[PDB]
């Protein structure tokens, strides 16, 4: 699809068997999902945004399917404020910008 | 323009004699910019991300050329580690997400 950006750019992802809402965020290198339980190993990862660093789990090689398009990839999981797609996935779904 | 995200979408912007380098971050609300001492009044304001709260100055009606394409709006000043441009003025500039 092609998205405009009067309103936040939140879409329905699936994981897991799960939906969720996710902001596509292209200023996020990272893809950054609210706290909850995946399987297989994790890692400890601290990154930083706006207002400093946090520590979240990294999973790779995790299934995500964005608006119906397929994308497997490494997620960060930890106490981001909202569900966030980074570039590591919108790449993988061919996601540009344009203007 | 078509920007792909293999990497940062870094563009040049102008705010009067400082031209910048900005991220086009449709995970931004607001256009949030590194410390810099531009004219007229301001209102203070506390604007969140990944790990916290960081207090900005809000300035109004502020021309910014982004690109070549001309903007007019809020601008948010303050301790900001990369000069965000957010959906404010990147709709603006006619700014979609394609895929
Ligand atoms: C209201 O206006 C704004 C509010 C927030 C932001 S933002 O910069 O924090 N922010 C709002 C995000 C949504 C969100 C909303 C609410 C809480 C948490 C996240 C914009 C993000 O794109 C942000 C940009 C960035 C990049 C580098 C350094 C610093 C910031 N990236 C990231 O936070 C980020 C994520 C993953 C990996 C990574 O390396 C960076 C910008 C503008």
């Amino acid at each position: 699809p092609q998205i405009t950006l009067w309103k936040r750019p939140l879409v329905t992802i699936r994981i897991g068997g799960q939906l969720k809402e996710a902001l596509l965020d292209t200023g996020a290198d990272d893809t950054v999902l609210e706290e909850m339980n995946l399987p297989g190993k994790w890692k400890p990862k601290m990154i930083g945004g706006i207002g400093g660093f946090i520590k979240v789990r990294q999973y790779d090689q995790i299934p995500i399917e964005i608006c119906g398009h397929k994308a497997i990839g490494t997620v960060l999981v930890g106490p981001t404020p909202v569900n966030i797609i980074g570039r590591n996935l919108l790449t993988q779904i061919g996601c540009t910008l344009n203007f």
